[PDB]
């Protein structure tokens, strides 16, 4: 295409370029992050969540929309290979931690899924600041407190309706209405990962194709520990939390984190003690720690 | 001199709100019984009678050992997470002053101590704990709001809190003269509400007479925000204790920020986080 592109690195890609892709660009994808035996054992863990018949109970986003809407929350709670294998990626962590370097600690504030099927529109053009609605009063120069971490499922095409990233579009004033040819596409092949700044605008595709085959993508929402986590992993079972590594179990809010300074005693604490030296919580990795 | 207003607790709120965007702060008149006061005073007595920890202490080891605290309070003083916390003029100031950010909890509660001799607090605003706050517009949604317990008397000489009136409207704290705050004297039951943005400091206390001075403060901010002290290790029955206002305060429910959020936050298994926990309260249908 005539305009310049996203750009695709390989998993080892350096991050100083991976930083500086973000504040110019303000997004770029990574190829091949996922091997494909992780990419499908993840696609099964969720289609048995998926199968599950509808509850019986209120839904607080499902009962918004038709009961042929397709998602699953918090998708470390009920799939593994998210939980021990994806959420703990050393490369999405090496960028989080040069991205959020100002803002100090991140944790995982939001990991679910979406399918969007054959024959449904675009997303309108948008920020991801409506989770929380003080991010829409961020001024751009400061420590962004949140990055959003895309995984393709299925393949991403421009029939099915591969994201759309507007390049730079982190600097504008307001989103607008941009054109739709403003926007490159994030076709991508199951186990690459799109990465979006914050402010950078963008939209989902929206499935062209006649086929029967719905895009499948898995949204994850790394935030500053400062953010409230959209879904609160609490109610995980004690024996499910300490099977994970503690950078594990800091993603998923069962430790004391740490704001940068001025902030110079921490978050998320009890007792003025680390909450899990309260919980006594052990890890996975503890003893090699 | 411009001074703090003093109003009554059964005021109307709607002064009340229109002192916090003029003057930044205000005082509520006798907004606890001495009963409420005194059971409080005692409970927290209670809690300062324990002897220094051996383990990790995560801001007390960062000052001098002369320093009182005493962390999370509602977890350990009964009258404050049943009575203080859930109180209806400081709810009705709450949701007055966060409307435009939606739904607010309880990011701490502590009890401070300052003895004799001690210096004055430099002026400042209190958003280090989340200093993403330090880049929010003057015109934003406020996100969180300070609120000032005296136990003791504040007076001239124990070092009354010392606020800035109209300094949420500067774009710096800079380097203001003590001259240029007034003092928040107050009697204990009184209430000192202090909006975000706004210059003040601890007083610091000139007697020689031994009667530190005591505050408890609570910053209830937006559920957007990450609470400071989690209360998730409250045992279930003393979480079931409490009413829904206080379960809501204390992060053990689904709370909703302003649209556009349109779900809520704080939640599990799209779900309520109470109803994933089938919590009860004490004034729950
Ligand atoms: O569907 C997509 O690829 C993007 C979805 C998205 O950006 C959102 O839901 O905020
Ligand atoms: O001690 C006081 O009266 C005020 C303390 C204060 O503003 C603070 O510690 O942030
Ligand atoms: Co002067
Ligand atoms: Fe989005
Ligand atoms: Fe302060």
């Amino acid at each position: 295409d005539s305009k310049p592109q996203l750009q695709r690195l390989a998993a080892d890609a350096d991050v100083d370029r991976m930083c500086r892709l973000l504040e110019e660009d303000g997004a770029f994808i990574l190829k091949g992050l996922l091997p494909f035996d992780v990419v499908e054992s993840f696609n099964r863990e969720l289609d048995v969540q998926m199968a599950i018949p509808p509850p019986k109970g209120e839904r607080l986003l499902a009962d918004k929309y038709p009961p042929h809407f397709k998602y699953v929350p918090n998708v470390a709670t009920t799939c593994p290979t998210f939980r021990n294998t994806v959420l703990i990626n050393p490369v999405i962590h090496a960028i989080c931690e040069a991205y959020f370097q100002r803002t100090g600690d991140y944790w995982l504030s939001a990991a679910f899924l979406r399918e969007i099927e054959s024959g449904m529109p675009a997303q309108p053009f948008h920020r991801d600041d409506a989770t929380h609605p003080l991010m829409h009063y961020q001024p751009l120069e400061a420590p962004p407190v949140s990055l959003s971490v895309i995984f393709p499922l299925t393949e991403f095409t421009e029939e099915n309706g591969a994201t759309e990233v507007i390049l730079g579009s982190h600097r504008w004033t307001e989103v607008g209405t941009p054109e739709r040819d403003q926007a490159v596409l994030a076709t991508m092949d199951p186990g690459d990962v799109l990465i979006v700044r914050q402010r950078v605008v963008h939209a989902g595709g929206g499935n062209r194709t006649t086929a029967g085959k719905p895009r499948r993508v898995v949204l994850a929402y790394f935030n500053s520990v400062q953010l409230t986590p959209f879904e609160t992993y609490r109610t995980m079972p004690r024996e499910m939390v300490e099977s994970m590594t503690v950078l594990g179990q800091r993603m998923l809010g069962w430790r004391t984190m740490k704001p940068s300074d001025p902030n110079i005693v921490g978050i998320n604490l009890i007792d003025d003690k680390r909450l899990e030296n309260v919980l006594q919580l052990k890890a996975a990795d503890s003893p090699a720690l």
